[PDB]
């Protein structure tokens, strides 16, 4: 009965958190000031994004060195009293893992780009030109354009999936994976607690390196060979010496593989996060393009996880949200009129599920997309392209805006709303980033006045975990599967159960109990509910806009 089975984690996008400074840049210091708010919440492990060394090419996932904080943060004494302090209220911390790549700016790149006979050379991948001059394959980098670069200097191009400065580490080579391990027994020594794996999954390419004639290449890495013996090896060296928690964040993955990543018996991670149900609302997979989400191919995705997982003895990482993706209650439920309840039970509706959960800065409050509608308050370099490109194709502004407004990678990065102060609190001087003007009526010091606020239906949902052993041992029975508004499930115990209703939108509708489902001899009590208005009988009734409601049966 590992911690991180009941855990429940806190993700913090430091730069977006906590100023401490005035410089408008969230800082270590920032977050040790609000371990006892994370500590009210109820979660009891933090998890940091990148805040390494980094020319911040690509907001911190280019590394140039693994071992020195970002300066802006703070320092590693700040770091250290991070740790000290949330160990000392129960918080455990992780950190982000992002060993796929570095940046080009890191020492052994710089080294190994010098010549082909030198020391680092085969710390990354290089090949030669085809002889038709064409690059080395025709794979896509997920920046677009070639995944080679061409080095003029040696000769020869390297690969990068990502950005043109995130170099593609080699894993085929042994030096590698032997400096990354040494690299991670340092944080771990420091006395973190795990890690969360970045792309993990695409760490091993076919070393045939054939071209795809059917995809942009993802096919020859994803996922790929030699995978689930890296993980091993990197627990067997790693991971089995410390009381760990890891996260693996695979890239379009298979339940198949998730299940061999995270099932004990393969000593490889202990958890996974996948993507697919936070693509319910990409029309053709076009991840830029305008949709409503598609209910029933939303739940269809979070049963088959639950229930395979669940067979399989695989274990999943629970989460709607993080730095990359719209806050989900303008996302998924209603951030107008029903902003509170719908983020109530979008919580519910995740939290009652088998897994960890994961909570993101923000999410707690009910924040909403930030509705920036100026160019001028945007930030992220992909949201400024696209306007300039949609822009000179003809799109009107106001169609632009609309698009960003939905699709923006700067929307979930707008900074925690601490108060109705200036800026919401969160900074003394000029945020980097604008805070929307909703902050006076959301803001954490409103929530925590309010009883009835979402953050106290989080905190309790947190706590249900602790004091609920169902919650994790029970299975996952979907329900109503073909419903066009309600998402109702079972979590199965023994002479025990779970009963999660979910309406998902603002109307009234029926909710009454399959025949199949066995309860005789079962007392029922709500367990938790984002409504007062309960139903005298749970078995036929109708649920209110947004309406979410727990039933616990005992027999
Ligand atoms: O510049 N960036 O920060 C950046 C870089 C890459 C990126 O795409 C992908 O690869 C990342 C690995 O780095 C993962 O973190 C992320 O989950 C995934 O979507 C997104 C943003
Ligand atoms: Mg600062």
């Amino acid at each position: 009965n590992p911690w991180w089975k009941k855990a429940v984690v806190y993700q913090i996008y430091p730069k977006s958190f906590k100023d401490t400074t005035g410089n408008g840049v969230g800082d270590i210091r920032g977050i040790i000031e609000k371990l006892d708010y994370i500590k009210e919440l109820a979660c009891d492990v933090i998890w940091l994004t990148p805040i390494y060394q980094s020319p911040q090419n690509d907001n911190g996932y280019d590394i140039s060195d693994y071992y020195s904080i970002h300066e802006e943060y703070g320092t590693m004494a700040d770091f250290e009293e991070l740790l000290e302090e949330a160990h000392k209220r129960g918080i455990k911390v992780i950190m982000d893992l992002v060993v796929n790549h570095t940046s080009t700016e890191h020492r052994w790149f710089k080294e190994a780009a010098s010549g082909k006979e030198n020391l680092y050379r085969d710390f990354y991948i290089w090949k030669d030109m085809k002889p038709n001059g064409a690059p080395p394959t025709n794979w896509e980098s997920k920046f677009g354009g070639s995944a080679w670069e061409f080095h003029a200097e040696s000769g020869q191009y390297y690969l990068h999936l990502y950005d043109v400065t995130q170099a593609d580490l080699n894993w085929e080579n042994e030096a590698v994976r032997k400096k990354v391990y040494e690299m991670m027994h340092f944080w771990f020594e420091k006395g973190i607690d795990g890690f969360q794996l970045d792309v993990i999954n695409v760490i091993s390419k076919d070393q045939r390196f054939p071209d795809d004639d059917e995809g942009d290449g993802r096919r020859f890495y994803t996922d790929g060979p030699r995978v689930h013996e890296f993980l091993n090896e990197m627990n067997r060296e790693v991971f089995s010496k410390y009381d760990s928690m890891t996260v693996g964040e695979m890239s379009s993955t298979t339940i198949a593989d998730c299940i061999r990543y995270t099932n004990p018996e393969s000593r490889e991670l202990d958890m996974v996060f996948n993507f697919h149900h936070l693509k319910a609302d990409y029309p053709n997979g076009e991840k830029w393009a305008l949709a409503d989400f598609d209910f029933l191919k939303l739940k269809k995705i979070l049963s088959e996880w639950q229930t395979e997982m669940n067979k399989g003895g695989g274990w999943n990482a629970l989460f709607w949200c993080n730095h990359d993706q719209p806050r989900i209650v303008s996302r998924y439920g209603d951030d107008g009129k029903y902003r509170k309840k719908s983020a109530k039970m979008l919580a519910t509706a995740i939290h009652m599920l088998q897994g960890t959960p994961y909570i993101y800065q923000g999410e707690e409050l009910g924040m909403t997309n930030p509705k920036f509608d100026d160019i001028s308050l945007y930030r992220d370099v992909e949201s400024l392209n696209m306007y300039r490109i949609l822009k000179e194709a003809g799109k009107p502004e106001a169609e632009i805006i609309e698009i960003l407004k939905a699709k923006s990678r700067d929307n979930s990065r707008t900074p925690v709303q601490w108060n109705g102060e200036e800026n919401a609190g969160f900074t003394a001087g000029t945020p980097w980033i604008p805070v929307p003007d909703n902050y006076k009526e959301i803001n954490a010091e409103e929530a925590l006045n309010d009883p009835d606020s979402i953050f106290y239906h989080y905190k309790k949902l947190n706590e249900l975990r602790k004091e609920f052993d169902i919650i994790t041992t029970g299975d996952y029975q979907l329900i109503l599967e073909d419903d066009q508004e309600l998402y109702a499930y079972l979590r199965n115990g023994a002479d025990e159960k779970l009963l999660v209703i979910n309406n998902f939108y603002g109307k009234e509708t029926e909710f009454q109990l399959p025949d199949d489902i066995d309860i005789e001899g079962y007392d029922a009590k709500v367990l938790i509910s984002n409504d007062t208005d309960l139903p005298e009988s749970f078995k036929r009734f109708t649920v209110k806009p947004y309406q979410s409601i727990v039933y616990h049966l005992a027999k």
